[PDB]
């Protein structure tokens, strides 16, 4: 299903944290693991551990939630934390 996460192995939060130890980009990491994401290794290129959602060339202080449901606003992980009004408002601009 899509209620199950694609990267089991980074569902826990402390784990998806661990993977950015070399991060040198302007985006936080600590709101990077919270919106689901670990980084790939590559560039600054960060992957959702539930929905599989891969991001890159994040603009400086961007906010990772807001680019979680602008690109993938049917992550259930997404969902779950945020709620659908949210993505909604996300898409109304
Ligand atoms: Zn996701």
């Amino acid at each position: 299903s899509t209620n199950l996460p694609r990267n089991p192995s980074m569902a826990d939060y402390e784990a998806r944290i661990f993977t950015f130890g070399t991060w040198i980009y302007s985006v936080n990491k600590e709101q990077l693991a919270r919106a689901g994401f670990y980084a790939l290794g590559e560039g600054d290129k960060v992957k959702c551990f539930h929905c599989g959602g891969g991001l890159t060339d994040w603009k400086p202080s961007e906010d990772p939630w807001e680019q979680h449901a602008k690109w993938y606003p049917g992550c259930k992980y997404l969902l779950e934390q945020k709620g659908q009004e949210y993505i909604n408002n996300i898409h109304l601009t």
